[PDB]
DNA sequence: TAATTGCTGACTCAGCAAAT
DNA sequence: ATTTGCTGAGTCAGCAATT
């Protein structure tokens, strides 16, 4: 109360509240429910920041695929004009 | 009942015209009401903002990976016209031109 | 030499479903 | 099942920028 209350557990709880006033039997159960949903809303928005770093991170390195990419393209193009232009002078050969 | 739309529009200069006679602890509790509804106004902006930068930014993705798709594309049909170039060639260099 | 605006991390609650 | 976990909407506090 409130940190052994809520790192205590489903049946320890049950065994620290067997006589228990039964209006504070709901009370204690009130008080550690709002604690944990407390860290759920701390995980919620921790989620949260994550995914959107994910995603972002994500945009990044498909951008520098793109890149990569570019670049073969213009090695490729260069090394099929090197042959485009050998095959066609071979054929004037004459 | 007093409708918040209208509430939260006006000035807090027009404000205090419309309450120029009025009681003290309803005052101090009707500026707060104020507040507390352009407090709800600023929390939905920044809540819609964000998931539509999510939106935004799952799109780009989107785009981003269509355009690697045609660039994979051009990559292996540039490959194949070196290739097709190259054979051509080396068959016009064995006739021997 | 005030008070108001807009933003945002954090909390609380409602309701929804799954794991316990 | 109960309790758990999650999430959108609201509320508040407290910060800086504005008037
Ligand atoms: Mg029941």
């Amino acid at each position: 109360s409130d940190d052994q209350l809520v790192s205590m557990s489903v049946r320890e709880l049950n065994r620290h509240l067997r006589g228990f006033t039964k209006d504070e039997v709901i009370r204690l159960k009130q008080k550690r429910r709002t604690l944990k949903n407390r860290g759920y809303a701390q995980s919620c928005r921790y989620k949260r920041v994550q995914q959107k770093h994910h995603l972002e991170n994500e945009k990044t390195q498909l951008i520098q695929q793109v890149e990569q990419l570019k670049q073969e393209v213009s090695r490729l193009a260069r090394e099929r004009d090197a042959y485009k232009v050998k095959s066609e002078k071979l054929a004037n050969s004459g």
